């Protein structure tokens, strides 16, 4: 009887007041899933727990203390139970796509005898091989060209009705995404950041009145110059869903951006320039000048790397339904041929969503494929759940690597104190100079903040 996060329903009906069938959130129901509250509240944000007492939001560090609210946490006076286990992930260290597909689908606890029971508990027939008395045991893993095949063994003889026609669990379309915030890295094989040049200068005010009123602004580019390396060949297939920054280690900044849609391998380096925008608005007293400075940097990093990328694919369950006994919506009893996929992933539809359905079951409307009220019915709660967390289990394959950069930055522009004599700016800049550097298109420029 865990308090389930995806239950909650905030309510803004009054003090202590929940929608129909919700009731108020405690103070310990509450702190036992702090973190997930908090994370869905407004950064000053306060809400109701019941009797008086309030969970505040992060800006507050998610303090749960005696307090007024006129809206509130709460949950429902009969839930979903048996909610499926999120478990931690199985890791597959990096190698070619074909080592990863094959660690995956050879492995007996944590796939075969997993997926083998998943169609077993819905009704298919014989998902099991001849030399077995037990579920997902003497099953043959052949290849279907680009996709695989498990399929109880076959040779011998075979005591049932059909027993000779094998269910066949077939794995296809798979899919690898990297998670950026998956980031890690080994020594930081070189690491330093080095003062090339320091731009010196003056900001005048030949004035009678203070100057507040001009931004001064530095503009240029730099360029990073980088590499990152592939260890093994999967990365070839492996994209990212949404452009990142290559993550900051140490006491330096790059300005890395890894693409979506682009295969992992296909992006290994090369120079990326970077703008330089400092901009200040210094406040110069009347008739004096302000020494402003600019720091020039360069630095180096590299270091091994190391992402995740999350596995995904069709599992598609393929052969008859067992007569007095299958999880289909209807219950066919003619022991029809069947065939359904489901992709292990993302979500991409309901018919192919596993937890989609398990979590809307106790919705009449949305049961259009399996009753998994029946499955719980036939096999129990605790079963069904633990065999979903394993099927659903999250597999994600080590992408390594290493990573080198060489970077060329601006410090911001530094204003000392006054001395005496709109405004206007004397500092020397030499373009050669600079470019030797790696600082181009350098410039200096005041400009009205309006």
């Amino acid at each position: 009887e865990p308090v389930y996060p995806d239950q909650l329903r905030l309510f803004s009906l009054g003090q202590g007041v929940c929608g129909d069938k919700y009731r108020p959130v405690n103070r310990e129901e509450a702190q036992s899933v702090k973190s997930n509250i908090v994370g869905m509240m407004g950064q000053w944000q306060i809400s109701g727990l019941a009797n008086g007492w309030v969970i505040m939001g992060p800006g507050y560090n998610g303090e749960i203390k005696p307090g007024t609210a006129s809206n509130t946490w709460c949950y429902p006076t009969n839930p979903v139970t048996g909610e499926i286990p999120t478990l931690s992930a199985l890791d597959i260290p990096d190698g070619d796509e074909v080592d990863v597909q094959w660690r995956l689908v050879h492995d007996s606890a944590n796939f075969i005898k997993p997926t083998s029971y998943l169609a077993h508990y819905l009704g298919y027939a014989w998902v099991g091989g001849n030399h077995s008395q037990y579920v997902g045991e003497d099953m043959d893993v052949t290849r279907d060209g680009d996709g695989w095949v498990i399929r109880g063994n076959n040779d011998g003889g075979c005591d049932g009705y059909r027993c000779g026609d094998k269910t066949a669990i077939k794995v296809s379309n798979f899919a690898y995404n990297l998670d950026p915030d998956s980031f890690k890295h080994g020594d930081v094989t070189q690491s330093d950041r080095q003062l090339v040049k320091t731009v010196v200068g003056w900001a005048v005010n030949d004035s009678d009145t203070p100057q507040s009123g001009y931004d001064v602004t530095l503009r240029g580019d730099t360029a990073t110059n980088w590499s990152k390396t592939n260890t093994y060949g999967l990365s070839e297939k492996v994209t990212t869903k949404n452009k990142f920054k290559w993550p900051l280690v140490g006491e330096t900044e790059l300005s890395i951006e890894i693409a979506a849609n682009q295969s992992w391998a296909s992006q290994n380096g090369g120079s990326t320039t970077t703008s330089l925008s400092q901009s200040v608005r210094p406040t110069v007293p009347a008739r004096s000048k302000i020494p402003v400075k600019i720091e020039l940097y360069k630095a180096d990093i590299s270091y091994p790397y190391e992402f995740k990328a999350d596995v995904s694919y069709d599992l598609t369950l393929s052969g008859f339904l067992r007569w007095g006994g299958n999880a289909w919506y209807t219950h066919p009893d003619n022991r029809p041929n069947w065939n359904h996929t489901f992709v292990i992933g993302p979500y991409k539809d309901k018919a192919s969503s596993i937890r989609y359905q398990w979590d809307k079951r106790y919705i009449p409307g949305e049961v259009k494929w399996w009753d998994w009220n029946w499955t719980i019915q036939q096999n129990g709660l605790s079963t069904m759940q633990n065999n979903l967390a394993r099927v659903l289990r999250p597999v994600r394959a080590g992408i390594t690597g290493d990573f080198s950069a060489e970077s060329q930055f601006a410090g911001n522009i530094e204003i000392g104190a006054p001395v005496p004599l709109g405004l206007r700016l004397e500092i020397p800049l030499d373009a050669q100079e600079l470019s030797g550097l790696g600082f181009n298109n350098v410039s200096l420029s005041v400009t009205p903040a309006a």
